[PDB]
Order: structure tokens, then sequence, then C-alpha cells
């Protein structure tokens, strides 16, 4: 029995698995409860802490994958069955994993703590891009994940009523930031240390917790790639959550609060699933059924007003997009769209696209982005109209938002970095013409292309190390630069006035400013004021 | 008659005419200036069409050019040569409709291409004989017949009951017309061709120009046209009947006239001419640049339709057209209205001064369609940098008022068959005494198409002097074949036509031509397709 391997938490003992790193072995406690599973009548609830176990907890496996649909647009392909479940679905899935250096760190380390995405519908903390066994090793650092509750398991909200609160999912990520304070010291974690970072979904999750006060004594600093609180499909309000958890009772036989939930604890857990798309009010994509809500309790205000009026001064945020962050959502319903073709798009499939891309924008609105977006020397050239469409949906959902964010924390006094991503991987399955899809820098941040059994070149190699370097760097200090690399070019921060960004590529970092801003003020300063009126 | 030089009398259908032997650089060109075309406007005429002048006995003296019709005369900057230049350099006087003609010498022994100019100034003002309007050197240099007018402005131009008798508005065009009609009858015996006229014409000369294109009965007296800087569509060429009897009433009410049109308008009649120009910007229903009191009505009859309708619908297979803009259309228009511009310091403004501005610059626009234009001005990289907001500024009128709807003229005329050349002009004349932040102001390219840097003793440089002697050709090329390109010339760069599909057109500088793609596309795109519709919800 390997001394090493054998960690007494708050809750009982656990044993771990000495896991192969390509430069040696780290340490891996997986499958780590850290609340009673949520299941029966707890089903909509807020989670309770895990009760303690006897014995020897076996921590050696991922555990449950939480119950979520399974994407079958492509079966079988490798760029879609990559994002799917791992391991078995099952609403009992709230479990953490953890990783170590090997041997335990000498010293209190900094820790990291992932949140995934998957547009609060899907996702999972133990799919092979989320591998923390890199950082740990390379980086010496002691990473973190969580599973956390999706769709109507995590997020079925009928507001002000006692046993379906909403936000039940980001209560899930707390209760385990909780769990990290209580007992990664155990590990060689240094509580004092602790920063979030998350992806898509997984990054406006780490957004809410910045702007939740119960969730900031849990964290010092903050990651958000691709993905912000603030924007269209983050949040939805009160009355719209009620609409759609009330829409989606009657869609499924039932029936006050109480009975509604009382039935909808009786529904087996796929036929929650299968009905969860007719509940949203358009035709769209990039919009999910069940997302946080705006309660006035996990979440006081709209995140657009938390940003508005917080104060920042205590904060520092690393924040950045990829450089397609639309395209790999217009094959999930935009007419003329397929990953099998190059996708050329005529004028008519372009304003078609808009309504489904910007689903709440009124005639007017959407004249007002095809005009903007159309190329009035070639305003048929039908490779434009797609990179259009394209880019119409990453602004809007992704780019803009986080200028926004950057915004905004910069003005308030938070230290912001910012970067956009614009390396596409070679070993990456959709096409071409997507460029560098949402979700595709993950892989190197978490130092993937240092197996060298998965075949990356070798500048992916040192590009992955790069990343690391930054984020845990990031992680060590709230600066991604390097604080010993005497030569340049600095990483600066984000600022209102300069407005600093940085490319991540195989080149050098390049400094660059303005994130979009001449198109990012018509979403962010023009688009309101024209749906208004 | 015997005893003066033989190559200076001609006779019209008016009657016998005496010019001039004037002197340009290269040598001799004969000039027939203030050659009477209408009966004077005068008295009970005052607002109503001309009249086809009547013929006299005698030899007219045709010597030297005659009245400028009544109109505001600048006085924001006294002295200063960049306003002086388009003020009146004879006297006013209602009796104004004479005309100009030079012409080679000794004249030319076969039928020469005609060109007609038709002067600027708002509808307000203007002149055919300004220094800068100088027909000499084409006639000389080019063997161009040059003929020019003058036409009614401001309220006697303008001024409009529409549907009454005595007030049917847009006589000011008809003058235009009538010296079309004298044109076709009389040209031939200076020895000009009347079946190979073109019009063209700068600012609201230009937009007069694009007016004779879309009225029926001015096509058969022309064949083609350039328009510098100006259309007939465009926030500020053209009112509503609506609009044009409120500000008639306002007018008359203003000069103590008080209740049919027939009263009224003998009423106004009357008003002494200066009463009417020291109330004429006082009818503007906003505070605005770029706006004018009295230009032409969309009456059912000049115009049977807004100039809008009738380049979206008619047929111009038969056109050809030269049309283009300056590199800075709206920077000399800010310093008459926009709060913190002036001549006399760089203007440096601040971003409270460019909203004020854009107020000013787009007076018709809601609160909405404002905050689009600033938004669309602003750059968010350095929205508070008063350099950018000044010339955003400029654009924003540059763009709203001529650069845009130059570009549809020129995408519409050649959606619908019309052979189109476009230029943008962008030499800032060495002699300018606008301040340089200006850049290449509206109006200042007409200089370099009349030749004036070929009169030595105006201190152009050498440069300026082979550019002028260019663009004289592009012109004139034009007016002889419908194409501004050399037919001999194989070395020198090609215009290519504009087309919908390639939306070419030439840069005109001290360099060879440069082939440029897309007028302001983008932009444009925002003032003639978004922001209408934003306007009507
Ligand atoms: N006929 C039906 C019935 C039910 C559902 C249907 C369709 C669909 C659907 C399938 C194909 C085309 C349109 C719609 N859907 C799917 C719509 C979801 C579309 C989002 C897919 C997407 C695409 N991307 C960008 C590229 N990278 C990723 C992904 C995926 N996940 C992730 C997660 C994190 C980061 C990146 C990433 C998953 C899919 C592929 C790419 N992110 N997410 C359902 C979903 C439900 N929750 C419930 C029911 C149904
Ligand atoms: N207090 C008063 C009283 C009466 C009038 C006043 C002001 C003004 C005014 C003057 C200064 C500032 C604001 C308003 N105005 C306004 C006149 C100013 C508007 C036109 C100025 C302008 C500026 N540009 C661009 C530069 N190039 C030109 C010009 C001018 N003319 C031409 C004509 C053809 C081509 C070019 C060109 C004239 C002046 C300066 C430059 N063109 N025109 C009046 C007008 C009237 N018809 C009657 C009365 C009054």
């Amino acid at each position: 029995e390997d001394p090493q391997l054998l960690v007494r938490v708050r809750g009982g003992q656990l044993r771990g698995i000495r896991l192969k790193a390509p430069g040696g072995p780290v340490s891996a406690f997986l499958g780590i409860p850290f609340a009673e599973p949520p299941v029966g009548s707890r089903r909509f609830m807020p989670p309770e802490p895990k009760r303690p176990w006897s014995g020897v907890l076996d921590a050696t496996t991922f555990q449950n994958v939480c119950y979520q649909y399974v994407d079958t647009l492509y079966p079988g392909f490798e760029g879609t069955e990559m994002w799917n479940p791992n391991r078995e679905l099952s609403e009992d899935c709230l479990y953490l994993n953890v990783w170590t250096p090997y041997p335990r760190p000498a010293s209190p380390t900094p820790v990291l703590i992932w949140i995934y995405g998957g547009g609060f519908y899907s996702g999972a903390a133990s799919l092979d891009v989320y591998d923390g066994r890199f950082l740990a090793q390379v980086e010496g650092a002691v990473l973190v994940s969580m599973n956390y509750r999706v769709g109507t398991f995590g997020f079925l909200a009928l507001p002000g009523s006692r046993e379906a609160p909403g936000n039940v999912g980001l209560l899930d990520q707390r209760l385990a930031l909780q769990w990290v304070q209580e007992n990664i010291a155990a590990f060689g974690g240094d509580p004092m240390s602790v920063t979030l970072f998350g992806e898509s979904a997984g990054a406006a999750s780490v957004g809410m917790h910045i702007l939740s006060l119960p969730s900031r004594s849990l964290f010092h600093r903050a990651v958000l790639q691709s993905g912000t609180p603030n924007g269209p499909w983050a949040t939805v309000s009160a009355g719209e959550a009620r609409r759609r958890a009330t829409l989606l009772a009657r869609l499924v036989g039932c029936p006050n609060d109480t009975e509604l939930i009382a039935c909808l604890r009786t529904r087996p857990a796929q036929d929650l699933v299968d009905h969860e798309w007719h509940v949203l009010p358009q035709e769209s994509i990039f919009r999910f059924s069940f997302v946080p809500v705006v309660d006035g309790d996990f979440l006081s205000d709209t995140p657009e007003a938390l940003i508005n009026t917080g104060d920042f001064q205590d904060l520092q945020v690393l924040v950045g997009v990829v450089k397609d962050e639309g395209s790999a959502f217009l094959v999930y319903g935009v007419p003329g769209f397929s990953k099998d073709n190059e996708s050329l798009i005529s004028r008519a499939q372009f304003l078609a696209g808009v309504r489904i891309g910007v689903p709440q924008a009124s005639d007017l609105a959407a004249e007002a982005v095809v005009l903007h977006y159309t190329d009035w020397l070639h305003p048929e050239d039908p490779t434009h109209l797609r990179d259009a469409m394209s880019a119409v949906v990453g602004d809007h959902n992704v780019v803009c938002p986080v200028a926004q964010l950057a915004g905004r924390l910069a003005a308030q006094g938070a230290r912001v970095y910012a970067y956009i991503f614009e390396h596409r991987a070679s070993t990456l399955t959709w096409p071409l013409w997507m460029g560098v899809p949402h979700g595709y820098e993950i892989e190197f941040i978490f130092g993937l292309p240092l197996d060298p059994s998965l075949n990356y070149t070798t500048e992916e190699r040192i590009f992955a190390q790069r990343l690391m370097k930054y984020w845990t760097n990031f992680a060590r200090t709230g600066d991604p630069n390097d604080p010993r690399d005497s030569k340049s070019p600095q990483w600066p921060p984000y600022t209102t006035a300069a407005q600093q960004y940085v490319s991540l590529n195989l080149k050098p970092l390049e400094v660059r400013r303005g994130l979009r801003a001449q198109t990012c003020a018509f979403w962010n300063r023009f688009l309101p004021k024209l749906l208004s009126a």
C-alpha cells in the first residue's frame, strides 16, 4: 500500500492511483464524493454535503457523468464524440477529481479548479481533454475538477419555490469549492491560492462565482475562456425560467409549485432530457433551455447590472476567445451548413441564418446585422457569407460579451489579461472552414500535446508548454508573465484606454489593440437601444 | 460696323453681338459675355418662369460679364480669398439672366463639341462670371466651345407655392433650361455643335445637371453630363411640395405678407430684393449645415416624382455620365454652424462637440439615428481623440450630403444602362487658403478642371500645370466621345467604367491614374440602405 496514495479528508480515508505522465508519475484521486447523491426527493434541490464514510474509499476511478443529452448529429465522429459522456450516465454524479505531483507537494501549492462547459446541458470532468495529469506533472500544480448537475437536473427552476429554487448546478460547483477549502491542504494544495478556470458555460460559471458574494471567499483568481456570465445565453430571468419549467412539466404529463415539482420528481431521467429542447421560445443556435436564473439570491441582479456596479479591485482575471467562436454552432440548425462540405451559402440563407443566430432580433435589428456584416464589394460571395454567419454567431455570443466583461472589470479596478487563441490543432477533425472552433484551445492548456502517442507536431508541444506556463504563472501570481524571462514581449494588462490583448499562436506573443472594438460597439452599445424601440 | 475685328461679330436669334479677343497663355480666344437669353425676370415677373429674350436692334455689346443674380454675400471672413472667390464679382440685380460663350480664335472652321457649365452655391448663390469658371483655357487649349449661364437663386429662383400660377417653383431650373434651348438654336453661329452638348456642374450645379437628366423636356437639349460633387437625390437638393409651401409661407410672414396664393405672391412682389435675402435663412426647420432654404421642389411637373424614385425606375441606356467627389466634401461646411470649428485654429473638438455636431450635420435624424451615426463614426480605440472627432465630423457631413448620394447616382445609373465614370479628386491646391485640416474641400477641383493653373501669373506648381492639362483632357475627351480615355494614348493607364459588379473608380491626383474599388462601399451602405429604414421605424 503506497503511503503517497493514502489521504485523510474530513469525511474519511481515500485511496488514489499513481498515473503515468510522459515526464514522471502523478497522484490521482478520482471520483471523490462531495455531496449526497441528488436523487429521488433531492432532485432539483440544493446539494447537501457528503456524509462521512468508513474504511478507505476507492478513489482510483472516474465516477458517473451527470445525466445529460448525448450528441447524435454525427455518430462515431471524433469532433463530437470527444465531448460526449465517457462514463455511465446517472443522477448520482456529485464527484470531484484531484491530481497532484508524485510525491505529494513538499510545501503548499497553488490550486487550479477546472469547471467544464457544455451549454449548461452537458459536460463531464472525466473527458480526455480535461486530463489534469500534465499540469500536475510539468508545473507541479494541484488540479481539481468537479462534476455538477446540468440541464433540467442542474437548472430547472420554479423561482421563489422551496423545492426547485434554481441554480442548483452552480451550488454543486460552490460545494466543490468549499470541499477544496476544507480538504485540499491534505493533498498539498494551498487553499489560500485557488484559481477557477473554465470554458464556455464553465467560463460563465466562473463569472457567476465572481458575481456571487458567498462564492467569493472560495477563490482568488479566475480564468474565463470563451464565455461570460453576461451575454445572451448564460442566464434567464425568473419569468422565463418559470415559463420553461412550466412548459416542460406540461410536455411530460405534470400535473401550485409543490404539486408540479413532485410530479417532475417521479419522472425517469431520460423523459426530462427527451423534451428538453422543446421549451426554447424560438428556433435558434447557441441557446440552451436550462441555464442559470436571475433569482435575486445566487445572482442578486443581472450579470450586466452586477458588472456595471461591482467593486473588483481585489480581483485578477484572465479572459479570452478562440479565432472562430461561432463556426461549429452553425451545423446545429442553420440551413446550408455541414461539416462534410464547404458550406458555401446564398444571401437568402444568410439573412435566414441571422434570425436563428440572433433569435431575439426584430426585423430592423436583423437587417442592421446583415448590413453591418455584408461585404459590399462582393455582397453575393458565398465564402464571405459563410465566414460572416460564423462571425455573427461568435461575436454575438462570445467575443463581444468577453470584450464587455474585460470591460468593465478593468474599469472597476480588476487586473485583466486578454487573449485570442489562433492556433488550429493539426489533429482537428472538423473541416478547415471552421477555423479554430469553440472549445479547441482546451487540449493545449491542459497539455495534451505532451503525450507523444497523440502525435501533435513538435511545434504544438512547445506551444502547449508555453500555454501551461501562462495559466499556471497566472495561478501562482495573478500575472501570466514568466517572472524570470527577461527576453520579451510582455503580456500587458487589458485596460479600457489601450484595450491591449495578445494572440496565442505558434509565433511569439503579439500585442494587439481593441478586441473587435468597432464590431462590439454595435453589439454592446447599439443593438440594445435598437431592440428597446 | 467696319473698323473693328471682323472675327468678333456674330448674329444670334435675338440680333447682332460684338464680343472680345481675350488673351490666354497659349494664344487668343473669342468671348461673348453678357448675352441676354431671357426677358429680365423683374417686377411682375418675380418668381415667374422665364420668358425668351425679345430681339434687339443694333449691335449688342458682349464684351463684359453682366449682373449677378440677387443673393446672400458671404461675410464670415472679410478679405479672405477662400470665401471672396465665391462672392459676386459684378453687381447684384434681379435682371441677371445672361450667358457667356468662349470659343477659339478665330472661331473653329468645323462644328465643335460644346461644354455647358452650371455653377453651384447651394441654389442661393453663384455666378457664371467668377474667376474659377473662366472658359478661356478650355477654349484655347482644348478648342472647346464653353457656355455658362446665370440662373436665379434663393427665393427668386426657388420660392414656391406649389400648384399656384404665380410661383410654380423651380424657375431657376427653367432659367437653365432656357439657356440650353438658346444653345440649341444659336451655338452653331459660334461654330459649336448643338448635337454634341455636355452639361457639367459642381455642387448645386451638379444637382441641376442631374435634374436635367431626370426631366424629359431637358433630355433633348444635351447629350452627356458630368456631376461634380453633387446629385439630384440626397438630403439637400430638393424639398417636398409641402415643405416648400411651408417655407414660402413662413418667409412671406417674416417680411410682413399675410388668404389664397395670389395675394401672398403679389405682396412678396412688392418686397425689396434685399429684404428677401435678409430673411432667407430663417425658414430652415432645424439648426443645420448643408441645408438651403429654397431649392428645387418636387412639383410633379419639372420633377415628376422624387429624384430617388426617378433614378430607381428611369431607363438610362442612352446616357453617359462622369461623376465624382473630392477627398474632403464636408470639412469647409463645419465652420458655418458647428460649434468648435473655425478656419483659424486646428478645430480639435470634444466628444460632446461631436454629438452636438452630428445633430446639426444630420438635422433630420431622430435620437436613434444620431446614435447610429456616432457609433459608426467613433473610433472605439480612441473615442475621445479630438483629431479623429474633428475628421469624423467632416466625414459625417461629407458622406451624408455628397459622397453617398453620388455613390448611388453611380450605382443606379449603372444598374440601368448608363455608361458611368467615377473619380475621387485628391489633390490639394498649393495655393489654397483654407487651413490644412480641411484637406481638399468642396469646390476645390474646379480651378483645375478649368485650367487656371495654366495662367503663369497664378503661382501654381509646374506639376499642377501638367495635372490641370490632364484633367482638361479627361473632361473634354468625355465631352467629345463619352469616354475620358485618350483613344490614341496606348501607354497612360485606363479609366474603366463604374459597374455594380466591380465598383471601379479612379483617384485624380499628381500621380498617374490608380484604379480603386468601391466608393466607400461599407459606409455608404449605412447612409443609403440602413439610415432610411431606421428613420421610418
Ligand atoms: N431533433 C432534435 C431533438 C432534440 C435535440 C436536438 C435535435 C439537438 C440538435 C441536434 C442537431 C442539430 C440541431 C439540434 N440538440 C443539440 C443542440 C446543442 C448544440 C450545441 C453543440 C455545440 C457545438 N459547440 C462548438 C464546438 N465544440 C463543442 C461541441 C460540443 N460540446 C462542447 C463543449 C464545450 C466546448 C466545446 C464544445 C458538443 C457538440 C459538438 C461540439 N458547442 N456546443 C439537443 C440538445 C438538448 N439539450 C436536448 C435535445 C436536443
Ligand atoms: N447671421 C447670419 C445671417 C444670415 C445668413 C447667415 C448668418 C448664414 C451663416 C453664416 C455663417 C455661419 C452660419 C450661417 N448663412 C449661411 C451661408 C453658409 C452656408 C454655405 C457655406 C459653404 C461652404 N462651402 C464649402 C467650401 N466651398 C465653397 C464656399 C462657398 N461657395 C461655394 C460654391 C460652390 C463651390 C464651393 C463653395 C461659399 C462660402 C465659402 C465656401 N460651400 N458653401 C446664410 C445664407 C443665406 N442664403 C442667407 C442668409 C444667411
